[PDB]
DNA sequence: ACATCAGTGATCAGTGGTTCCGGAACCACTGATCACT
DNA sequence: TAGTCACATCAGTGATCAGTGGTTCCGGAACCACTGATCACT
């Protein structure tokens, strides 16, 4: 019937006409290592020809995405679903776009103050209402009963001029009655005019006080005057009242929104946009935000009645300031009116639906207005998971990346549940994740690449994951399963009680003003739960003012009173996944500091002798060493009409940046193409007499470049892998002890091997009396740490303080964090 | 495991609450009546529902109401209709259908640079120009410029101006200054006109000149053009300013979109077809059958045989998909600028039953438009292995055979009008035989049934339209006969090429000659009969208004006559206004609230809008103070309000209402709602509007109505009604012909002519005609076949 | 007792964006009037 | 085979306007100045 999924052909990199089959409509996992292969195998191409697959056969644009996107590496593809790519990718960074129109509620948001916020013009606070001339006629009754009035028509208001041919015009008409300059006279014996005097010229019409069932006369001459007049009249006290129609405000007022619409408040379209900003906020902020990301007047004037839970008076900003949980239970009950419930229930069942998926991954701390750059790449994950799980189509395939990063250990086991939800509607998963717990609970697990880089790709292992545990040459089973594992270090370097980075007076945010310490020269590690705070903690506060003190940058201090520790330390260098640089003059080889070196080594070979080889000649960045027509790319790019763009290698470049000149030089035997374009591996192989690249090149290795190359570009890499670099080259660059830095969750798609390999630098890089603070949700990084803190009991709530600063043993046995419960469990 | 998909609580419109399920990896089938719902079930919701759900699923890009309480078991839905197809004729058949890629890369594993290797997919893909001829860079029609279409009228000054882009606005006088500039730069006098013009001066203006002239520098309206469709947001516009670039197909390969001399060189070795040289550019101006034919047989040598040999089993097994769909007789050259709505539904079928993706629902709709009855049998078996790939097929058909050949059926709007938008069957059609309130079941037991006429409208020899000559392209000069006063209709298989010589060639000389036309008459030497004849009327499915400004009573013309009926009452003569003032469509009775619209509408793009009753209406779509006259004991809004028959008992004395809402009576369709939007009447509905409103104008006969296969938007019921119309037309005189795939309607039309020996090309001559049982008894057409195993 | 690789740093020597410019006028489609007869 | 006879209007019929739908369209190089190396020195 349909009940199974192949793929067969997978030849790329590594990957080697991998094929599988499995059963569809189950839960199956894809393991390995890192650069096994996976990435690509799941991602870059499987979810490309599902994707594309349904896009040709509906009519996504003109049915394609980029052409085909990959032509098909899989010699078959077969017994398919269109796939849905749950993956870190992509996310809206936009900065007119906060969180909260992220989090698709900003329409929802803008709804509630359309009408539930005050309608009420902002000049004189009267609920703004449109011109309607049936009020008009039946405004009649709100004037007293019997007073005297005029049936006065506003022909011409105001608008002064001899117009006795405009008398004679209203005669022909026939109404024998006139008012001008507010005077009245008949039509049949006017006044005379002047074009200098003034003449308001409001016609009377007929002669009516306020009766009883007079409205046959009253709209005879009340739409009459309505056209003539063109909507106004008046019946004064003349025995006071206006018959007046006005739109926007009813007292023809300018309004702050125009009516009761969401749109008005959306600062992303120009209704919202301050005049100086454009809906950026920034001019500094500029003089009409203040904080708000709104108009002043699209703040609250319009918009301040929103009745939400108890007290409700909001503007715009205050729901953004809202964070999640607090507009969601401000929302789960309020009071705003019956057509508002009608017209809102929607929006009610989205919100909760949303947030109950949202509390079904363990997310509340982010707030509506907080930055998009907090997402941790986990965080839009749980978004799409959420999304994903919501929508409910079952069938459906879904590749899954790693979404542990930002989360804790038993949260994920039980989004592992949440997932499993979706293995039960019927729907087909592969999987990617680092978390063992994940592993063993699968319906099938394929690990594959059983060598890491281009050497092993193929699937050395595809079973109900009890063939991994019989495939002892999976590495990455054998470290999974027990054949092997990491090891906790058997000295937990002492604490140094003199040199010790002390932040006082952290109350940023959900911090609650506790104070943390942390020992200099000794590894250390930060633990709790997403939403603890210790990323604000540090980043906000601890980095942000060591850096800009050290290195006297301008970054935000944080809300913090004081930050001991900056005598003992000589600067502070915040490294993260980042790479090394966006421009094509920043590549691995160029940006990694060996360019000038390999410049002047071409300038030594025996041709640059008899050649005269500058070694910034050498260089791209300078003509001499680039192709023109390439600008420093070797490479042609060819656009046409409407069709999609190709590249071809350059021919004088021969695809190296570097015109046939400077690839004449072949510096041992090997040109600048050639010295570019070897792997890693055979580099630190190569260059032995160079002594300080050759050591930077087996620093790389050990790190597990090898399969990598020098001659990559930058963009062709992992931010994991330019981490990896980055350190392999501070490795060498005299830490002297004092250099005590700063780094993020790294175990961002490592295996455990490469892991336990960073480890041991990391290891070397305290032994060089320093220590680079990490932020790491891992058990493994506090097993091999000496100095642990936790921020508080649990996340958010629990945040903002510590249950056990000291030693990872101290925090092993302190039970009051999930960590210390692990730790316990193991060591 | 679920493998049933449900369905719970669909409202629009007489459809209310639907609630129902239906097997997974089956075939679903609906039936119903026009506008009784089953369509916009079966897709307006169904597959709507199926396209939000996928848009919130949109795993790429950034990501209406479907009236719905719920849906269970669902999968990615495929929208299949005659409708959804496009208009653009560059990607051919074969790049559309991708069978172009595969044999691309058959040619790239059949390496043979021949006596004068370098063979890959890229390299065969005139698509982009690795191997698309140096020229034409693989476009099919060279884009120049027409210098008559660019400038119509000679005689009138250069400044005047005849090109769109000099005439209208600010952006005119831009123009107009741009062009001025070049006159002073170049050397050609800017109010010259062009008929006073030299020669070279004329083509000097239409290629502008260089540098940059009051600034702006303008070189002619060649590139300009293709700017535009960038420029403008609309297609619209694009489609305005594309319709008139010359096509000039590029000579140095003349058609055969490739590199001349690379296709003969790097690919001659393919022995495909009769051990031939076949080269790529014959490949591509292969048919789709011919280049099946040669694909089917062909050696390369073993290693090229080995290396593609699966390819090869993928092409035989995607084109005995397109076989099974029929457009075997397509060329694989032809373009999708002609194309047809059933032709447009086959390439889709075709193409995602070759996609072969399991487990993944379709939509699907008539497959017996432009398709012969054997072809949709072979294309039922088709979807039914399509079923068998683990794949739901909703679908709605009129047609038998599609019917009761489903795992499940549904039938849909017991009730046609919004009376009857309900479920009337759900099962497995066994119960649908049961389900006697089911009018296609009544239809199929024989309850209602046509025939041929009692007698067959005597044929006159010597009044007969006669079409000598008609050569073009499939045609070879044939001379045909069309009897005259009486309902001749034109037959045929499928895609035969006898539509294109109505369209071209009948259609357009007899509109031409008769009713003023100015058409190309395709290629005929000449044609006869007009004397017995005054004007023709081509009619077909289009919807009569596309905005529900226009309503029955303005189409029909009796708006103003009810307007004037309520100015008769003695209120309306004491007010003393005119029939425009009882309106709805009048400025002065139109409620702001509503501008006279009834409900009141404001919404944004995102989600629909929700009708609400107006303070003024109360869906009386008027004001009271216009309703307050109560002409007869009835408001302008209940006057409005009663439907077309409960009007039709009403206005019994009085005469052209009387006319009006007899026909619509003699129609039997006039449920509709007197104020019901023509955007809500399908396109069925609308024909049968037309031909009421044409059954009301007086022709004595001497007109000749042609006409579409309208099976679609008519039941079999209303099918019955127009051919009672048609009837009583050519009683009235009438002649009548029309392209139609119905066995029925034909033995009812007293005489046929069929054209086409065989599809395509292989048709352009009549095979048979006379009555329909003449026409049968000659076996020389399929649907003379038919008719003669019927009767 | 150097080391040719070290070691980054503000300016300076290449990049880095951003765009105005708000609309009615004008013209094509069909309705209705508007005769008109 | 002949001059007077005198008790308006449905329904075309479309012109023709005269409203509605949509048009549409340009100039881009400048302007604001901002931003990653390279010797320099240590
Ligand atoms: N931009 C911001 N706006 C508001 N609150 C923030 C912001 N950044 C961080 N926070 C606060 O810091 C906390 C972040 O916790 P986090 O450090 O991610 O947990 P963990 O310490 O487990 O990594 C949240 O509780 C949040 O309230
Ligand atoms: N101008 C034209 N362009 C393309 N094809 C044409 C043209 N004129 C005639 N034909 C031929 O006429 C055929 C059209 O078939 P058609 O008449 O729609 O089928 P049927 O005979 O069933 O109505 C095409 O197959 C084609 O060979
Ligand atoms: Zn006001
Ligand atoms: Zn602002
Ligand atoms: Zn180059
Ligand atoms: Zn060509
Ligand atoms: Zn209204």
């Amino acid at each position: 019937m349909a009940d199974r999924l192949i793929v067969k052909g997978a030849r790329e990199h590594n990957l080697r006409s991998v094929d599988l089959d499995l059963p569809r409509d189950a839960l199956i996992v894809f393991t390995g290592l890192s650069g096994s292969g996976k990435s690509s195998l799941a991602f870059d191409t499987i979810f490309a020809e599902g994707q594309r697959r349904y896009v040709e056969s509906l009519s996504a644009y003109a049915r394609q995405f980029l052409g085909q996107m990959d032509k098909p590496d899989v010699d078959f593809i077969e017994g398919l679903s269109p796939a849905v790519s749950i993956d870190q990718k992509s996310t809206n960074r936009n900065p007119r776009s906060t969180v909260g129109t992220i989090t698709e509620v900003y329409d929802y948001l803008r709804l509630l103050y359309a009408r539930a916020g005050t309608p009420h013009c902002p000049t004189c606070g009267e609920r703004v209402a449109r011109q309607t001339p049936q009020q008009i006629v039946d405004q009649v009754l709100a004037m007293p009963e019997g007073t005297r009035f005029l049936v006065l028509a506003p022909v011409v208001r105001t608008r002064k001029g001899e117009f006795a041919d405009l008398f004679d015009k209203l005669n022909a008409q026939g109404y024998s009655r006139v008012r001008v300059d507010g005077v009245v006279h008949p039509l049949t014996d006017p006044p005379k005019l002047k074009k200098q005097e003034k003449h308001d010229i409001e016609v009377v019409v007929d002669r009516l006080t306020v009766k009883a069932a007079a409205k046959r006369r009253l709209t005879d001459s009340v739409e009459t005057a309505l056209n003539l007049a063109d909507g106004i009249v008046v019946l004064e006290f003349v025995d006071e009242q206006r018959f007046s129609e006005k739109l926007a405000c009813p007292n023809g007022h300018a309004l702050a929104v125009d009516d009761l619409e969401p749109r008005s408040f959306s600062f992303n379209s120009p209704y919202g946009a301050c005049p100086e900003c454009s809906g950026l906020g920034i001019r500094v902020p500029c003089p009409v935000c203040a904080g708000t990301r709104l108009k002043p007047e699209i703040l609250a004037v319009t918009l301040a009645g929103e009745s939400k839970g108890e007290h409700g008076a909001k503007s715009i900003a205050e729901v953004c300031e809202l964070s999640i949980a607090d507009c969601a239970d401000f929302l789960n009950a309020l009071t705003l009116g019956p057509r508002e419930q009608a017209i809102a229930g929607q929006v009610l069942k989205e919100i909760r639906s949303r947030l109950g998926f949202l509390l079904d991954v363990g997310l509340e701390y982010l707030s509506l207005s907080r930055a998009a750059a907090t997402l941790s790449g986990g965080e839009a994950q749980r978004i799409r998971l959420a999304t994903q799980i919501g929508s409910g189509l079952v069938g459906v395939l879904y590749v899954l990346d790693e979404p542990s990063i930002g989360l804790h250990q038993r949260d994920n086991r039980r989004l592992i549940e949440t997932l499993t939800r979706l293995r039960d509607l019927g729907n087909t998963l592969i999987v990617v994740e680092h978390d063992e717990d994940t592993i063993e609970h699968a319906d099938w697990i394929v690990d594959i690449g059983p060598g890491a880089g281009e050497h092993g790709g193929r699937i050395v292992h595809s079973g109900p994951y009890d063939e991994l545990l019989r495939n002892k040459d999976s590495i990455t089973g054998a470290y999974l399963s027990g054949r092997e594992s990491i090891e906790i270090p058997a000295i937990r370097r002492s604490v140094d009680p003199r040199r010790q980075l002390t932040v006082v007076g952290a109350r940023e945010h959900n911090l609650r003003g506790i104070d943390v310490s942390f020992p200099l020269g000794v590894l250390t590690s930060v633990t709790g739960v997403s939403g603890s705070g210790k990323s604000t903690l540090v980043n906000d506060i601890l980095a942000a003012v060591l850096a800009n003190r050290l290195n006297g940058a301008r970054q935000v201090p944080g809300r913090h009173t004081r930050v001991t520790g900056l005598d003992y330390l000589d600067k502070l260098v915040r490294v993260d996944q980042s790479p090394i640089g966006r421009t094509p003059r920043s590549n691995p080889a160029t940006y990694t500091g060996v360019f000038d070196k390999i410049r002047t080594l071409f300038a030594a070979t025996t041709e640059a002798k008899v050649r005269g080889y500058q070694p910034g000649r050498f260089s791209f960045n300078v003509k001499g060493g680039r192709c023109e027509a390439c600008t420093g790319d070797g490479t042609i790019k060819i656009e046409m009409n409407f069709l999609p763009d190709v590249y071809v290698p350059c021919e004088v470049c021969q695809g190296a940046r570097y015109n046939r000149e400077t690839l004449e030089v072949h510096y041992k035997g090997k040109t600048v193409s050639e010295v570019l374009d070897m792997s890693i591996e055979e580099a630190a192989e190569f260059f032995e007499p160079i002594a300080g690249v050759h050591r930077y090149l087996r620093t790389l290795v050990d790190v597990g470049l090898g399969y990598v190359r020098l001659g990559q570009p930058a963009p062709t890499l992992s931010g994991g892998e330019a981490q990896r670099v980055k350190l392999a080259s501070e490795l060498q660059k005299r830490s002297t002890g004092r250099t005590v830095y700063i780094l993020d969750e790294p175990t961002t798609g490592l295996h455990f091997d490469d892991i336990r390999k960073l480890l041991n630098v990391i290891n070397g890089l305290v032994d060089k009396g320093n220590t680079v603070i990490v932020i790491e949700h891992n058990l493994d990084v506090i097993k091999t740490s000496d100095w642990i803190i936790d921020l508080g009991p649990e996340g958010g709530a629990g945040g903002g303080t510590v249950v056990a600063q000291g030693t990872p043993e101290d925090v092993a046995a302190v039970p009051a964090s999930y960590t210390g419960k692990f730790l316990a469990e193991v060591v």
